């Protein structure tokens, strides 16, 4: 790319490849850890858990088990309660399973304690959550996360399976999406 | 068919079609007026609820809706919570909508309250059943049951959407499943 | 009559009759080899359950539901599967059961989806034809009406999710949109 | 050693290296116009979030589940779809992304359905060829690796759901089997 091209030198990069490595590597062991007697269901939420479910299971030296939803929203409905359309359930009963939910990112959205609220009704031993990412504002949201990557500030963040309008997810880094106009 | 040959010459029948049609004629007046002000979501569990639910909304004189769910068994989590495998879910937010779920049987499964449970989880404004059908031992499970076209006896029933082993969906009338040997 | 109806296009004994009609006509050409009846939500509802009662054949009764793709639905009929047949309908006889036909894309892209999946053999049931399916080219091999180019609602078809319960088939208001 | 692997087929940095090779390969050859990225779940999983990581490309990535059809499956190849894709892909260039190529009958049943949904192309990338995938007439241009005939485990692939996590490709042990 010509130096002469007026653009930004590099897009801003939040967390690199090494940090998300690194950390995920700590919480692998700490999760090994504390599940050592009874390994968890890793369950995923789609499109955004993508990479950090394949990165974090190979973290944990466990036998874990990994399972998938994929889900749409219900519009004004989601935004009031979290209630979210399930397009694509669990494949295993739950019942008597330790589950960890491993998110992307939480934040003042309601879906994951919707979502959480829905496992447990499922009767699972237990349910907890390791999210990669937690913005300022999921402290408005009452719920326990037991596993946190990283705190990042409120930006809307892609890359490392985050996207843009269907973009950016392979992206080995988080970065921020630029807002601003560029100027030379 | 000839009479020299050895067959039942009748099914036995529990509910006949006039029957069934009599008494949701009834029970699609009385839910019109319930709903007069804010007429319902009915709610149809695929497979067994299609026959009742075709035949209840034309006797319902209110601008209804109708949506639905297909659902399979997470095995003995089933038998245990009534949880459910979603294999469609509703299209529809039903935020602040009456709903009617709308049923072929009832029992002693545990289904419809694992999905009565559900369905509140999504901040409908009231939620409530009928159905066709109930058996003795749907007494065990605490649920109030608003709209009920029949109490049963305890037969495996076949006929107005319910099967066995997928056949005899299409009868227009509920019957006794037979497993005696015919003599003749 | 009801004010969101513009006029009765096909009354409740009319239908009733011609379904009785279809029904015995698919009981006799399926008597060695009864079809699996399949419906699409949510439009299929109120014909399916009626048709299937008219057909004396132990017939078994599977569903889809789908959405659009957008464009690509308008330009080959692809759609977007929400449910799929809960059954192998590999060397099966199937039976489509549709509401209506016209020059929409869909059912022809359904037949050959349903034909990639091994089954002996497809055909379609239609309650309803309306003039533009002429331009499609597809084999419908049971029709019960021929009808002209309305708005059609009740007997589970929907306008923006109403009038699915209407035991008849209406003609939509125009001051419904206007 | 793990004691349900009998050996270790892969390493993890082998895996790595290679999907480096083909991410730049795949990236030469959709310079124009970059695909969408479809895998199956749940298989793959690993190879998917890695490969898409090697490919320096403005890529989308789609999602399907299926199911099988019992005897339909075997014979056709035709599966049950429990989620679709989300995307329409009328024009697009589409990769498909599998764990594994056998002489099952899925991905050429899969092939001939997306085929049918008015993609532009559509090719494959698979991380492992088994010698059986001969039998199966399809076009697959890019190949992670040949392996024997071999019940493999890891890396995303399973056995009774266990093993997803390993970070290689391992065979698995007769003793669990
Ligand atoms: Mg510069
Ligand atoms: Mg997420
Ligand atoms: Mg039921
Ligand atoms: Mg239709
Ligand atoms: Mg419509
Ligand atoms: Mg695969």
């Amino acid at each position: 790319v010509p130096q002469t091209h007026p653009h930004p030198d590099v897009d801003r990069v939040l967390l690199d490849e090494q940090q998300i490595r690194d950390r995920l590597a700590e919480l692998g062991e700490q999760i090994a850890a504390d599940y050592a007697e009874e390994p968890p269901v890793l369950v995923g939420v789609l499109r955004g858990a993508v990479m950090v479910m394949a990165d974090l299971a190979r973290q944990i030296d466990l036998k874990v088990e990994m399972d998938w939803m994929a889900v749409s929203s219900y519009g004004s409905g989601t935004k009031s309660s979290g209630v979210v359309r399930i397009l694509k359930d669990l494949s295993g009963d739950i019942t008597d399973r330790n589950v960890l939910i491993v998110e992307d990112i939480i934040d003042s959205g309601l879906t994951l304690k919707w979502l959480l609220s829905n496992l447990r009704s499922r009767g699972p031993k237990s349910v907890e959550v390791a999210a990669l990412l937690r913005k300022p504002d999921a402290a408005r949201v009452d719920i326990d996360v037991k596993y946190i990557g990283f705190d990042i500030p409120s930006e809307f963040v892609i890359g490392y399976g985050l996207d843009y309008a269907e973009n950016y997810r392979n992206l080995p880094y988080v970065g921020v999406l630029s807002r601003s106009v560029y100027e030379d």
